[PDB]
């Protein structure tokens, strides 16, 4: 709702996020298909209340702090570190992003390079190409009868699993965490034992301690001979060299690998691997997430996380803030954003309680360092327009509003 | 079971035909992993009894006439034109091959082939692996809820149709026989539907002056601008300069060829073409047949119809000879092939009547003008060996055999 | 987790409840297989802190008012209309149940009864352990190919419709409420049609003054002749006079009835209808819900909603009390049941600002004129205890608790 | 076609024969909805050309010393021995009948009667009917998760693993040969292994005397305590005095039995049985194929079986005959049933030999006494005419006729 409330949607994002806004009623938006220069991109920050923003812009603290009406910020990507959090929880801004939303595609990518990967297809086609016709039966197998290997259970392992047994698999699974197998797919109590038997194994794990250089050396030396290696995951995962030498000594059948260590900043700069001394590797510029239908729910998504936000002060999914929302029903709703210390909660309750005003639910959840609550009241809005300029005023205050 | 009727093996059959052969008392077999020379040839097809051979060895009536103790051919492959059928069955030798198999490995290909032509993968790989970081992700869509169009539904468009649906795609075929759609394919009245329809175009259509250059310049046009086609059939059926020009004219996305018109004899010969250029066309060496699994099963099947033939005249799915087969119960088996003239089977039959020799089972099944006979009699050995002579001075015939 | 917070079972609920209160360090559990009388059940509800009952209990506000300890209430079972609601909440007493709990249940057993029904096996078996042979096979039928009208595409009908589906059949639906059709479900216009249509006719929908006799004499005629009636939904949606003359006027083949109008209070008492003439009738005290599976898992469900309340206040699925659950992370948890009036919350929260206690976390919603509320604080045992004391003396304080 | 060839159809043969028969162009039949008194049967038979009988007629010696112009008999059932079938033999008669033309019948049964024994629903019902209310869930289970026990996977077993699936449950099976598992069917080596893990056993196998009294004392003692017996295959597999024992002690929860030792003649004999004093066993007077799609395949089977014998003279699954059949390509076809000696044969092939008649194809098979041989000659209508003449005269004919 409002016309006068301000979106700036930057970095191309995906149009269908420009029709939930307006179906919303939110008319107010600044689109640009790519990034702004940092000068324009304060002129453009500084009167705006909802900044839309993918990964290449990098929101720091004198970014933010040049943006006088933000709101709120919508991360249309799952990678979050090209802005100051804490610098905008500071300023009472939740910053939303869409981690799940692109499992299917992950999972589709992953089916189809395993298919041609097994059939030889990668190498035959670079040879094709450079003139040899190299046509051999010797080390080519069908999809159908082999034993998938998924490391990492979650969002996209599932689905993998759910593809493979369509194209006639047997998926087995190893996890950190006990998962509730779907279809037929098999639970694998030790690594070793997932590693021994499986065919090709696909990496769905996250970044972090426990997983760096998971796979390496002595991983993959456990790899039954002749076996594909599938990483579409995080590049701090496989440790290369390790896996270059499997490679090199036919340990491995091929690879395929669609992150790395350190990747180019942008498509202008030179890749390097020793990756690249293999035809019988599949190497991508980490896509796979990177599918027009992803970008059209990540879009969906973060754009409906401001929505919400603006419109019932939910903080669900919020980033860096407390969560909460509350089940709207009844007129009257007003948010606080304060410091987290004692007294300030109950100087806003007696706000109403002097004015004789029926508070119907209400909803608090801190922080470190500062708190958030939602309120419901049984008012007029005259009433609320009152209690809102006296909420403003309570020392700790940080931000107050009157949602409805 | 015999140890000297020599078995002659070339082109490298699989392994479980050797093991069957084998399982089948047959002992005598001279193998070979690759093709003979004619001059080669000759001196091991001489005292030869069967032969297996596939794609690249030529058994031309020159040959065939060299061959003196040939009972029987074996295709080990879909293909049969590389031998002389006329000249071998006018010497009362049939011939076997694998009709149908290899339908799976096909189906598999194009699954996977077209996951990641619509993706881009192929020409992000090419540029990948010369140094070039390429994330321009507009182009890549999912193969959920997109327009699988199959040209074919034969053996192989069922197949690969089925699996398209597990994907979530919409499967719609042009066939010149109305057939009966499996799964929730929809057959198209007109090519130009399809064609201005499909998003992924795949031809599963026989070769023959009805199919040649089928996707000509036009058809190629009808696509929907951003498509993209697979032949997997046929090297004659797409116009390969049309295919090039669409490819730079940016009116298709890519493409994935693995049959050409003209193909290169051996893997030493140079292959050139075209499609070179493209990066965004993956170019493979007439595979997607040639696979472990279904090398395996032809290795079965054909080595099956050899011992069957051998140890009791069942000549079922033979392309060059009438099919006959008798249920074998009962002592004393002989066949006689012959020409297809009055009077032969009654001149034969004489022979045991006038001996008292009660006849058990006969079939007899004649070709436009040849005549194959069968017959089981209560006798022994002797009588057996003795009415064998007979037979082979009967006015017309080609061959006799006492299969036991 | 508490030696003397005393459960009462009643009605023989499931082993596995008993099993999932121990896990929770819940030890004092008085267990009863059967049902109690008032002047009995008293006694032992007295000093009883949670009380788990089924549908034969009745607790009344007069039982409500002699339950001193009572802290929650629990209904093993989808129905609740035993208890007095009203008496329950206005003591800060909520009470919890099962809601759609055994649906699985009634699907097998109608599909089960169907099948036989089709076939006459109720009446052959009747006879047949009467020392009658009877192989009339001219109303013998399959199920494939036949048609089942569902009326009330509910819980139990979306589920019933899938079975059904898998046995060959087709389902056709009649619901007042438009709904999305799983699987190849048809939803009717009228029920007429379907009546007019179906072979077998099954009721799934709820009961109210709208459902009261809905199968009434003219709808039972509307029904394809020879067809199959079906009910396990309430005892007042089918008018049973009619029922009956439409069985011996033959109009209808057969018929299976679990659910009567009048139902026998205990087994000891005497079961009577027109119905039991009727060989073709199949007759069931009320079960179809009476599983093992069914029971395990009320039992697991309604037990946990217990603890949960026990160990953290939340109030999610009660039918009676405001929905409030609040994440458990931090020391310090109460609760506080109060009348809807403003000021009270105000009252509250001062307790803690004059005595410097920050607040964590508040979650307060509000029924029509009650009001839940539940607080983390920052503090320990001694100002927890002491904070406990000063809330129940706050004006309209129902109740006031000490979680943890 | 010749609609001076008649057919007498009797005991109610399915109208879908009447209607195969008329689209052959046979259009004179004599129908008769039940069996015939002898005396009329002999004057119905007499003039006949086919005869279509079920399992009441019982076509002894001197009936089918009646019938003159007999050419073959349909059973139109399974069961085949109410004929004098080497009478017809001895006569050139083969006899023909549906085997495995109820299999989906007896599968559908079976689901059905195991999903309410399991309930309890047999007994419940019993004592509903009676007056009786026992609503119990103590031993009722849902079907969903249980082990199925096929013992005998033929035709039938496979049937109801596949549905038994469908419903959730956990199929293995035992056969005296190795079969190809469907679906996720698993084969068990012991029996003793199949009985000890299975909730309900079902028998599917053949009569004969390895499986009389097949399930004992002993067998039934194996079976774990609770669990379910199905029956629907022979009556003399089951040990039911051994069965009866089990029940009156609780080892198992109830059983269903469709065929017994020994049967009842007709409706009006009294059906007597021990399993007659328990509640939890469904009786049925053996039906299971008994269903009107049943008789529906069985007739158009069967009635198919006499149309391919009249029209090319394939004896193909005859019962009491040798097995013939002649891909029909070309004009002429006559055949021949005679005394299996020596130069019959010969004698035959003279005629047309000495006439220069080429014999296209021709397929003899023999039996013990008898021989039969169908021939194909490349000539004209009259000289056809005249051969057969001819063939009639040879020394040990019984039956020669021209088929077209
Ligand atoms: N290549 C791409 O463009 C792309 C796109 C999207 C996501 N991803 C990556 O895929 C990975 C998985 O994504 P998701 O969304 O399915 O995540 P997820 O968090 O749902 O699942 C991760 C799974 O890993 C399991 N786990 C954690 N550590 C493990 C370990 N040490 N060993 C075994 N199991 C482990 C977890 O228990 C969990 O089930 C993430 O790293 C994500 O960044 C890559
Ligand atoms: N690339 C490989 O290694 C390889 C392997 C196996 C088979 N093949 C090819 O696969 C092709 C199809 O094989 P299959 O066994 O599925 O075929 P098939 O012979 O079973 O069926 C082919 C279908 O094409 C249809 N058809 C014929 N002419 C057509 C036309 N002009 N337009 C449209 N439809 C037409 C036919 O009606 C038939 O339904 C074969 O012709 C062969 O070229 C190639
Ligand atoms: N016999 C048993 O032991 C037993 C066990 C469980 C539930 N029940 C019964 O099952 C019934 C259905 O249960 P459920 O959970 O599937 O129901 P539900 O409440 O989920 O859905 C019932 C459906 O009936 C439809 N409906 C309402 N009035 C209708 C009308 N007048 N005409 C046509 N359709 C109408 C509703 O739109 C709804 O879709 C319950 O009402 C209850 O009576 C009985
Ligand atoms: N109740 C009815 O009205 C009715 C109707 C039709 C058929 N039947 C009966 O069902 C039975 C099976 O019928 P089908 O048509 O599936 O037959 P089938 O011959 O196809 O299968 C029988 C199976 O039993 C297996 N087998 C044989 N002896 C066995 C043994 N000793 N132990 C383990 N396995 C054994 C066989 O190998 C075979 O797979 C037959 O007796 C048939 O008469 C009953």
């Amino acid at each position: 709702e409002k016309d006068k409330i301000k979106f700036l949607l930057v970095e191309g994002v995906h149009q269908k996020a420009l029709e939930s806004l307006r179906a919303a009623g939110y008319t107010n938006i600044e689109f640009h298909k790519g990034a702004l220069d940092d000068e324009q991109l304060k002129e453009s920050i500084r009167d705006a209340h909802f900044i839309g923003l993918r990964s290449r812009t990098h929101l720091t603290e004198d970014v933010i702090n040049a943006a006088e009406k933000l709101v709120a910020i919508g991360c249309f990507c799952i990678g979050t570190n090209q802005v100051d959090l804490d610098a905008a929880a500071k300023r009472g801004i939740p910053v939303f992003n869409a981690p799940f939303s692109n499992t299917r595609s992950v999972a589709e990518l992953v089916i189809g390079e395993l298919l041609l990967l097994l059939r030889g297809v990668p190498e035959a086609n670079a040879k094709a190409h450079r003139g040899v016709w190299n046509k051999l039966a010797a080390g080519s197998f069908e999809a159908r009868g082999k034993k998938l290997g998924i490391i990492g259970y979650g969002h996209i392992g599932t689905q993998l699993g759910i593809l493979a047994e369509s194209l006639g698999m047997y998926v087995y699974f190893y996890d950190i965490e006990n998962k509730l197998p779907l279809g037929n797919a098999t639970q694998v109590q030790h690594l070793s034992d997932l590693l021994n038997m499986s065919d090709v194994v696909s990496l769905h794990v996250p970044e972090n301690p426990s997983t760096k250089n998971m796979m390496g050396a002595k991983e993959i030396s456990l790899m039954k001979p002749g076996s594909l290696l599938i990483n579409a995951s995080r590049g701090t995962v496989v440790d290369i060299p390790a896996l270059c030498d499997a490679l090199a000594s036919k340990h491995l059948a091929g690879a395929a690998i669609d992150v790395f260590p350190t990747e180019p900043a942008t498509n202008s700069d030179p890749f390097t691997s020793p990756l690249c001394e293999f035809d019988n590797v599949l190497l991508t510029p980490h896509i796979g997430g990177s599918t027009q239908e992803a970008q059209e729910n990540i879009g969906l998504e973060v754009a409906g996380k401001l929505i919400k936000y603006s419109d019932n002060g939910s903080t669900l999914s919020a980033v860096n803030f407390p969560e909460v929302s509350l089940p709207l029903h009844g007129g009257r709703r007003l948010m606080h954003i304060h410091e987290n210390r004692p007294g300030v909660l109950t100087a806003l309750n007696k706000i109403f309680a002097e004015q004789g005003v029926n508070i119907a639910a209400q909803y608090l959840q801190t922080s470190a360092q500062m708190g958030y609550v939602v309120i419901d009241i049984e008012a007029d809005e005259d009433v609320a327009e009152k209690a809102l300029q006296a909420m403003k005023a309570i020392p700790g205050t940080i931000r107050a509003r009157l949602l409805y």
